[PDB]
DNA sequence: TCGCGAATTCGCG
DNA sequence: TCGCGAATTCGCG
């Protein structure tokens, strides 16, 4: 990549860095492009901190919590800048999900099944569960103009292309994207609206029917729809792509701290 | 109730119906308060239908569709309405979630947990699966000034008050609502923006932070914080409640309809 | 301690 | 057939 984003880029992939630890190495590479700039990386956000920020849109927001310390967990954690009022704006959360175990199984003389003769596993629905916490982020940042939330997909439930597995019997089976049997793809669409998917989605859109005007937030889902695991490069680079997309919307609140330091 | 509401109600509660099939009965009632206007009970959405209205509003949204025949089946089912220009508006779509079988163990002399020596079982998170089909709707609906999606909970998971179990043995457990071992009523908050539980969050709020405007979708959030299984009776009034909010938001499109007719 | 997350195996039309 | 939904048992700090 372009000068030191390459560096960075080849020793995640020496060591095939998990997402939590390439989000910290995102954190590094911001503040070695910006030096005038603070940032910081979080592993969890408690849900006192979403109800602060619900209360100060409106009113009647946020008044609701059952655990005390309850909280959320991105696996990839959370990036932040310091603008220059003082007060920590969120630049990136990533997380990586994987289900389907099928390429596993074809690969050796695995059957599946409650028989024990199905080359195929019936796709399960747990990926559901994603859209939890890119609502509880999305509250968090109701108030920005732009939504930083990064999902990577892996598995043999998240194909979007054919492929074909051979086992050790010599007997090729063949996959097709399209099957409802194990593509998930779709219990995921409505995340980013339908929009296009391996895309960067961070700025904000804002529609409107009939004179009313609504600001969409919508994450950028990722997939690995050859069927094999994520590169760390490739995910680092996508990554430092959408949190430098943060910072061009954050650019008004951040200008004295490049200009006045 | 309000004259028939209590004669449908009473069916609810002699036979025990699920929500399915209590929103069915919903429509009947609304057929037989507006005799002018016509309702019809769906039991499925396919995912072309959410992204021809989500093309409608923007052009550049719902263009992704993996698995042709893809669709979505909340167990509630969902009621419709026709309006003056022959277009069929959503009033009504229910779902009913269970999760914690505590109270089922402690009332039996079981002890569950690897070792089998636990009153209780660390409560999972399957739960928050239900965001997707919220979701769904919201994208399906994000044309329309209300949002008439209820959730009912139920199981141990789901406490707003201290419950006492006697098991078989005579010793007391004592459940506490608060604890975050058991608790996942949080996992839903997000859902309806910390908003109070257990209310008919049907009308549409439109906040802003510094001049934008937003449209905020609220799923109504139904609980038995007693541990207790969901009386039908209840369930119907709260479904009604709810769907006669909607014809209320879509007044103006039913006008016609209710004089010239 | 307490509270969050992994993601799977099948039943059902 | 094919495609959606139930919701659970524990590991991890």
């Amino acid at each position: 990549s372009q000068g030191v984003i390459g560096i960075f880029g080849d020793y995640a992939k020496a060591h095939d860095l998990a997402v939590g630890e390439v989000s910290k190495l995102v954190k590094k590479a911001l503040s070695n492009e910006y030096p005038q700039l603070s940032f910081r990386y979080r592993d969890s956000i408690k849900k006192t901190e979403i109800n602060e920020a619900l209360k100060k849109i409106d009113p009647d927001l946020g008044g609701t919590l059952f655990v005390s310390n309850s909280s959320i967990k991105p696996d990839g954690g959370i990036v932040e800048v310091k603008d220059d009022y003082g007060e920590w704006r969120v630049v990136l959360v990533a997380e990586a999900k994987h289900q389907g175990k099928d390429i596993i199984n074809i690969r050796n003389g695995l059957l599946v099944g409650k028989r024990g003769d199905q080359d195929l596993m019936a796709a399960g629905n747990a990926i559901e569960r994603s859209h939890k916490n890119i609502s509880e982020i999305a509250n968090f940042m109701l108030s920005e103009s732009h939504f930083p939330y990064v999902l990577f997909l892996e598995g043999s439930n998240f194909l979007t292309e054919n492929i074909s597995i051979t086992r050790p019997d010599g007997r090729v089976v063949n996959l097709e994207y399209n099957s409802g049997i194990l593509n998930r793809l779709d219990r995921l669409t409505a995340a980013n609206y339908g929009m296009p998917i391996n895309s960067n989605l961070c700025i904000n859109k804002f529609v409107n029917h009939k004179d009313k005007s609504i600001m969409l937030q919508a994450a950028s889902i990722y997939t690995q729809g050859d069927g094999r695991e994520w590169d760390s490069k490739i995910m680092f680079e996508i990554m430092f792509d959408i949190s430098t997309t943060s910072l061009r919307v954050l650019g008004r609140d951040l200008f004295e701290q490049l200009t006045s330091k």
